[PDB]
């Protein structure tokens, strides 16, 4: 494709007993994502568990991910840090791998003002050298908390290509459409991505496609065709999974299904994210065993 | 078709004279608009009928004229919910002896109550409804009431009720509600969201814009029936334009100025503390008026 | 001078929820003789908002025949209707009660400019008397900044602020603006804190049953004796732990029912009863206030 | 002795560059000294650790150390979002000789209370023997302790003390019920006096680094029973607070701090912008101010 519309996983970072980097589980889940026939690969995020990990691991994520994937799919690689000139520096890493595009979260913790916001995207894509900016908002995990004139002002930013609007808010997408209609929106809560879509969003980014991305590339293409029983089924599969991930852990219940499908060695987390409840082993099993039938 | 209560259906609105008094002629005129425009039925006493700044006997007066107006003809719904519960028994009485279809109570609110008051406050208003089935009303952002989705089935599942409107913007629930009940009635109450609450799992809506342009969201209905995603969508966009306006000028007070200017309600004011619509949205509102006439 | 300690009164029903005159009767007394500075009527405390405007009216008409002349007398005739709110204070005026107050009107979103309009307009129905604006955004929703609430303290006819709020910045910023304003604490639990950030008074729930803890906490304060202050705040918020616990309206009027002051301790529905498990405490509670006063 | 008393929470002041200006670091400790503080609070968010990096957290640490071990306490904010980063750097504060180490509740993930429980657990055991600093601050971290889980944290092995940035007098009350013995920090300056006479016996703040003296005149004024001398003092402080909310605060204590000569440049890293310059008047004045009355 020329363009970054479409279905992107949000990609996880194996890990291994030591808590380090499993680079061969790493590879294995990026051509597992290929093999599902995602249209790309949304690196460095939460799902990456990259506020856990240092500039130089994230670094080395990046590199890897670029190596196994580019030119295969697009590769959107998330440098945002709290810090500009750390961001920055990311940036700069994700151009010279060949990414196809950058993407920051709003930088948290301390509050900064509007303005303050805009600079640091607008220092993010000089290092981008190029590459277009994937804005990413998320109030939920961020606390900043955007009106719509200021996820205008921040669409409309030089350099800016797409927004991952991971928001609940329906009736603010519908709105961001109206106002942007040739922006690439990415709907970024999983449990809603039918009803997102169907609001104004031309794609997704999101974690469980890790492990079901076909359901999601399913609605899209049963929305397209105005089959919306169909869209509707495959949205309440993926809830009926949702509501199991939120029970065990969302990154570690992901982990531990990829685990089962043969794809992950160790299914663990970073601390201070624990494992997952052993009694939960079951259903995740379970559920494995179901995806991969269903494939 | 006889007694279901599923449907697109609109929360009337309160119609006062320049004394801010009941204006009983526009009142019977709007109830008639509703039912020119095919609505499934009305929602009558909610928050935007001005149902908590209206005394008991007003509520009642009003229930008592639009049944006189409407009954046989149309599903109607009577919120008969009040802080106190036993004000709510007093209407949810009233409302049988009028022949409502349905009573409806907002969570009560102001004061902090336990889960379990307010199941045993829907219990004890279900009584004296005496058979009419009972709407559980989540609406947090303007109760301040958070219900769990657990606390959401307990209520849903309390003998006699028979229907939920869910005026949240939590799709991700409002599956999570019609996945636990497969056979429940449950009403979008987000109006700006209407097309995406159907897809998600509502299979009908309760709503004040359904006033001035009801259609629209039948055609959403339909449209979304017919798999005409596109169509849908222009119609939520349309509906949407809308209600952008009516944030900016006042959500009741900009409806009665549309309803007034479709020659439906002779007054347009709220009763204060609601203030009167600033001049200068009177074009947009009056360009409004003569586009929904031309368009029905 | 409508400064001091006030106790936000509560109302006593019977077994059919309806109001019990006597025991309405006996509770301002109890107040009276117990020192309590003044008594704030009709307000959350009072059951207010589950009950009707004659309801109301009854209320306040009993309390001016039982206190007027006696204890300072301050009204709430907030409603989410401001004409209802005008009849109210009018009520107030015709029983002799020496201020009127109004929570900002919650439930329905309402501009900065409709606010202060409703209480203007209930000023002028106040006919004289002063009114206290009151704010209580745990409750009402209804969340104001500084610059707002320097607005509403200095609108013509307005004699005093009951700031129930925990923001002690706030309250020290409030003070700073207005040298001269009446402010009342709100928050029982933190009333020693209010007063050194700024309160000159207050205004609660929990003066019912031991308003002389609070009197002692600004005689305390007043003669230097940070020791004493605290052991009086950490008193009443071992009650209030309690309360919170039983409910806080109906733990109350349960204390106050074994004191004998009230027949019948039950608040309106949706309000429950207390639950029994919690009774032995309430009981020794009782005993112990009744021995120290 | 013990970790009670008034500590200033320590500013990172950086050079044109953005980098880490030793001199001007140096300068702050001892100027703080000079104040009377009781001992400083190193590494926590208004050093901007949180835009630094861990090496840059223990060069921090390390000069610190050197400028004041054994003049005052020493508590060294090791917290990261990570367990591991966390622990590197209170093993680092062990070896700097600091009398304890803290952490901020890990933020940005939603974590469980559990999780929270062992992350302090981790810290506390890499910190080798050093007291904890539990660190309470919902309203940047976002997470929402409830009063029983508080209890839990400051009970946990190896705990010594709570930092309790938060503006409810009730809890505070609380906390020194159930804990008689517990220190317990005042976190938000702006009610300094009311959060001691509700229970805590001490603090940790920002603006200490430009007026710790009267935080400290406060402490002894309430000693003394001194009412009136103890709300003049938090009203002078107030009108402080009120500025720099205006200003932007770390950048505006830098600010005055250069006034005082103690910064070179007050700036911070990005994306924190740089003061308006329509406050320096102000900035300035309020720099002569506290130098005379000092």
């Amino acid at each position: 494709a020329t363009n970054l519309r479409g279905v992107m996983a949000a990609l996880l970072t194996p890990f291994d007993q030591q808590q380090a980097l499993d680079k061969a589980s790493l590879r294995r889940l990026v051509q597992f994502n290929i093999q599902q026939g995602i249209d790309g690969l949304y690196v460095g995020g939460s799902t990456g568990e990259a506020f856990v990990q240092s500039l130089s691991e994230r670094e080395q994520v990046l590199e890897i991910v670029a190596e196994e994937a580019k030119g295969k799919i697009k590769l959107i690689a998330h440098v945002g840090c709290v810090s500009t000139a750390e961001s920055q520096q990311l940036a700069a890493s994700a151009k010279r791998y060949g990414f196809d595009a950058v993407s920051a979260v709003t930088p948290f913790y301390y509050p900064f003002s509007f303005e303050e916001h805009c600079d640091h995207y607008r220092a993010i894509i000089d290092s981008a050298d190029g590459l277009p900016m994937v804005v990413y908002n998320i109030p939920a995990l961020s606390g900043v908390k955007l009106t719509l004139d200021q996820i205008n002002t921040l669409v409309t930013l030089p350099g800016v290509g797409a927004l991952k609007q991971t928001s609940g808010d329906l009736y603010q997408m519908e709105q961001i459409r109206r106002e942007h209609p040739d922006l690439v929106l990415y709907n970024g809560y999983d449990e809603i991505f039918a009803s997102g879509l169907l609001a104004g969003a031309d794609g997704g980014i999101g974690s469980t496609y890790n492990i079901m991305g076909w359901r999601y590339q399913g609605i899209v293409k049963a929305l397209k065709e105005g089959d919306i029983q169909t869209a509707q089924k495959l949205q309440t599969e993926c809830n009926k999974v949702i509501d199991l991930l939120i029970k065990t852990g969302w990154f570690r219940g992901l982990k531990t299904v990829l685990h089962y499908m043969d794809v992950v060695s160790v299914p663990l987390c970073r601390k201070p994210f624990g494992p997952v409840d052993e009694k939960y082993l079951p259903e995740l099993k379970a559920l494995a065993q179901q995806l991969m039938q269903e494939r």
